[PDB]
């Protein structure tokens, strides 16, 4: 425990007063305020540039954490612009992209900060994408860098919870982020296609099971990302739905990971049966982790057969207070599943809504997460009935 950096990224679990409080565009809020009302969880990190392609470049993951890879969601990124005195950058220097937006001047606004009074410059703009997509930005110079202090992104998910990631230029945790220049090594797919590896790690104790099967667990989250800047290659006289300007491209990892490691898992996950659904039920010690802040419960599912048809719910569990012990739900209705948790036997209990039909040709597959500041949880669930 002792032997682990202190200098990772960590993460808070929020309580905010109204989980069906919204972003507002444009932005007329303090980024202090935006996460106060709008984000359930926060995950602190430091903001770095590297010059590439002739420009200072950060490359910021919409979420850092893995929950629902293929999710889609809705990020604002909000960035706060001041530039020292000796610094000649204008505004306009200052591009950014993301998934569903091309490269672009972004927004700006000033806002008046109701805790010091003072005047602030901000900068945003809003993306549609999957967890997995990153935003990017761009400043000229050398200096160019100086004039961004932080950079919020509030990531929006399927569930509804506010998942947010505040990156501050020299911000204690310099080792959360790590991005490095790498050589492309599969054939190039951009024009000036330039590579760079940025590597996530979080300090927090996670364990994923299968059912009750521990699979695997540690100290510290990592997560490695392969990034290929570039631009499109356009075609004479040809219309081209790729964006002009800079974009990304996802590359994969040198080597394979499409083996399952870890084989020990049933092929359907035990469970108690009654025909409407499924009660799944396990011990954990999560909430005596809390330190009196809140658990986050994030739950999704798919039947499978569906290309692409997610069905999310998440929950705030806070641990003191009103109510203690007894799930929010985020958004308006979660139909099929149903969270409870039982303290005096400190035993969760995951109800899957499922239809009529169980012996043939199915595939459902549910994950929970269940995370505080400093522990999570990850449990896969793989159903014989087809998920509501
Ligand atoms: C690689 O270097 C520069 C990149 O800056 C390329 O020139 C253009 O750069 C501007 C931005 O400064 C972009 O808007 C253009 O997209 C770049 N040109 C093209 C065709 O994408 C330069 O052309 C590239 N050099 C080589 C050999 O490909």
């Amino acid at each position: 425990a002792s032997k682990v950096s202190s200098r990772l990224l960590t993460q808070d679990i929020l309580f905010r007063k109204d989980r069906q409080a919204t972003i507002s565009l444009p932005i007329k809020l303090p980024v202090e305020d935006i996460i106060t009302q709008t984000c359930d969880k926060i995950t602190y990190g430091p903001l770095k540039f590297l010059d590439l392609l002739e420009k200072e470049t950060a490359v910021l993951p919409l979420s850092t954490d893995i929950t629902c890879p293929a999710c889609l969601g809705r990020a604002v990124l909000v960035g706060k612009w001041e530039c020292p005195a000796h610094v000649a950058v204008n505004e306009s220097d200052l591009t950014v992209f993301g998934p569903n937006k091309e490269e672009h001047v972004p927004q700006f606004v000033t806002v008046q900060q109701p805790s010091d009074g003072k005047m602030q410059r901000l900068f945003f703009a809003k993306f549609l994408g999957t967890e997995e997509s990153l935003a990017v930005l761009r400043v000229p110079g050398p200096d160019g860098h100086l004039c961004i202090q932080e950079a919020l992104i509030h990531f929006k998910e399927l569930s509804g919870a506010g998942v947010c990631s505040l990156w501050k230029a020299n911000d204690s945790r310099e080792e959360g982020l790590e991005m490095k220049q790498v050589d492309c090594l599969e054939t190039t797919v951009l024009e000036n296609q330039t590579c760079i590896a940025t590597t996530l790690s979080k300090k927090i104790y996670h364990r994923l099971y299968c059912g009750e099967r521990l699979m695997t667990g540690g100290q510290v989250s990592t997560r490695v990302l392969l990034t290929a800047l570039g631009f499109y290659k356009r075609q004479p006289y040809t219309f081209h739905r790729v964006p002009k300007g800079m974009v990304y491209v996802h590359l994969i990892d040198s080597g394979s990971e499409d083996y399952m490691e870890y084989s020990e898992c049933e092929e359907v996950t035990p469970g108690r049966y009654e025909d409407k659904q499924i009660s799944y039920t396990f011990y954990t010690d999560l909430f005596q982790t809390a330190d009196g802040e809140p658990v986050l419960a994030s739950v999704w599912g798919t039947s499978g057969l569906k290309d692409s048809a997610y069905e999310s719910c998440a929950f705030v569990i806070p641990t003191k207070g009103r109510r203690k012990l007894v799930p929010r739900r985020i958004m308006s209705k979660c139909y099929p599943f149903r969270l409870t948790y039982h303290p005096s036997t400190m035993t969760v209990r995951l109800d899957v809504r499922v239809e009529k039909h169980h012996g043939a040709t199915d595939q459902g597959f549910v994950f929970l997460k269940m995370e505080s500041g400093t522990y999570s949880e990850g449990r896969e669930y793989y159903l014989d009935r087809v998920l509501w």
